[PDB]
C-alpha cells in the first residue's frame, strides 16, 4: 500500500535491548500468565513500535512506552468477546481502570486497571501538573470512546474512532519519554489540533487498511472501506500529509502569534519532529501488505 508520507522513519538505538526485556513488566503486572500469552504478545511487535513512536527514548524512558504500546493491545484483548458488544459492561471494566487517575485503587482491583495505573504513574510524574491534568483527560476520552464505541448493540466513523484509536495518548508519551513539554499555549492552537487531528486521521486509516483481511472476515463492518475505496482512503491520506505540511510552516509564525519564548521554540520543536511527527511515520513503518 504506497502511500505518501515525506518523513524520516526513526528507531530508539535502545530497542535492541527493550524489545528484550519487554516481557518483564507485564509478566509481574499479571498481563501475562502462560508462557503461550507471552509468546502471542512477543509476535505482536509492540517494544518494536513502542521503539518508532519515541526514537528520541532510551532506556528507562523507552522502557514505559514499550508498557504504554504492550498495555494498550492486551487492553484492547479485553474487549474482543461479548463484552465489546455490550456497552453497560465495558464500562464496568472502563472506570476500573479509568479510576487510576483519581487515586490509588483497591488491590481488588483487575490487573489490567493496576497496570494501567503502573504506566500513568511513571509517565505523568515528572511532568507539569497542567500537563498531568491534560494527558488524563486524553486518557478520559480514550476510555469513554470505547464506551461510546461499544454503542453497537463515513465522517460519522471518524468522530466515533477518533478516541478509540488511542492516537493522543500515545503522542503524549512522546513528551512523557521525552521529558519536556509543548508550550501549553500552543498545544491548544488551531494549528497544532488541526496538525494532531491529522495524526489521528492517518492512523486511523492506516491500520484500517492493514485490520482489514481480518474485520473483513468477521462481523466488525465498521471498517473505513465498507479496490476503489482504498484509493480514495491512500488519496486521503495523501492530501492529509500534504497539508501536514502546510500547516507545519505556518508553525514558526505561530511561535511569533503566541509571544513563545527563546527556549518554549526549542520546545515545540521537539514536540514537531519527536511527538507528531513520529506518531504518523511510525505507524507506518510497521503494518506490511
Amino acid at each position: 500500500v504506497d502511500f505518501h508520507i515525506p518523513l524520516p522513519g526513526r528507531q530508539s538505538p535502545d530497542h535492541a535491548r527493550a524489545e528484550a526485556e519487554q516481557l518483564a513488566w507485564p509478566r509481574s503486572l499479571g498481563l501475562i500468565r502462560s508462557d503461550a500469552a507471552a509468546e502471542r504478545h512477543l509476535r505482536g511487535g509492540y517494544a518494536d513500535l513502542a521503539s518508532r513512536f519515541y526514537p528520541h527514548a532510551t532506556g528507562a524512558d523507552l522502557d514505559l512506552g514499550v508498557d504504554l504500546m504492550s498495555w494498550f493491545f492486551l487492553f484492547d484483548d479485553l474487549f474482543d468477546g461479548p463484552r465489546g458488544e455490550n456497552p453497560e459492561d465495558t464500562k464496568q471494566l472502563t472506570d476500573q481502570v479509568a479510576a487510576a487517575l483519581d487515586g490509588p485503587l483497591p488491590d481488588t482491583a483487575p490487573p489490567i486497571a493496576h497496570g494501567f495505573a503502573d504506566i500513568w504513574r511513571r509517565t505523568c510524574e515528572g511532568m507539569t501538573p497542567a500537563w498531568c491534568a491534560r494527558s488524563a483527560r486524553h486518557w478520559r476520552n480514550y476510555f469513554d470512546g470505547y464506551v461510546d464505541e461499544a454503542e453497537s448493540r463515513a465522517a460519522q466513523y471518524l468522530a466515533m474512532r477518533r478516541h478509540t484509536i488511542g492516537v493522543q495518548p500515545t503522542v503524549d508519551l512522546a513528551e512523557r519519554a521525552g521529558r519536556f513539554e509543548v508550550p501549553h499555549r500552543v498545544f491548544d492552537s488551531a494549528v497544532m489540533s488541526a496538525m494532531l487531528q491529522i495524526a489521528v486521521d492517518v492512523n486511523l486509516l492506516l491500520l484500517d487498511i492493514a485490520s482489514l483481511e481480518k474485520e473483513e472476515a468477521r462481523g466488525e463492518q465498521n471498517n473505513m472501506v465498507m479496490s476503489r475505496s482504498v484509493s480514495h482512503m491512500q488519496n486521503e491520506v495523501r492530501a492529509r500529509l500534504e497539508q501536514y505540511l502546510l500547516l507545519e510552516s505556518c508553525l514558526p509564525k505561530v511561535g511569533e502569534i503566541y509571544q513563545l519564548d527563546t527556549a518554549e521554540r526549542e520546545a515545540l520543536e521537539r514536540y514537531r519532529t519527536d511527538a507528531v511527527r513520529t506518531v504518523i511515520r511510525g505507524s507506518y513503518d510497521w503494518h506490511r501488505s
